[PDB]
């Protein structure tokens, strides 16, 4: 996983990427890490902030960071966004605060890997890149 997420404490992984338990029903498009609302989200990989959105839908408050030539890391369900568009960010820079914005049951951060663009196709962060 060349761009797998490596959140430390207090982030705890809850729902994996891909088809959920059983053979029918839902498909998680990223990896959910649980943590209290307000927990600062440190960026996993350096890149350019080229996508910021506030909505009450799906990922809700989220940022996209271009972390590779054709790969964008998305950090979602924020309670507060702290990156501005154009920001060059380093790994471990705090890009936001955990929330439950959008379509999330409780407090967690949704890490999604997209190819083709900030609204592009999602991939498996655990496996993409090796
Ligand atoms: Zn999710």
């Amino acid at each position: 996983g060349a761009f797998a997420p490596h959140f430390g404490s207090p982030f705890v992984r809850t729902s994996d990427y891909g088809k959920r338990p059983g053979l029918y029903g839902d498909f998680h498009t990223g990896i959910d890490y649980a943590a209290p609302t307000g927990t600062p989200i440190p960026a996993q990989y350096p890149g350019l902030v080229d996508w910021v959105q506030s909505s009450s839908i799906g990922l809700g408050e989220h940022v996209g960071i271009k972390v590779a030539d054709n790969l964008w890391a998305m950090y979602g369900h924020m309670s507060r966004i702290r990156a501005k568009m154009g920001d060059k960010v380093k790994a471990g820079q705090i890009v936001g605060d955990v929330g439950s914005s959008g379509w999330s049951t409780g407090p967690a951060v949704h890490y999604e890997l997209r190819k083709g663009g900030p609204n592009g196709q999602h991939v498996n962060p655990d496996t993409y890149g090796g």
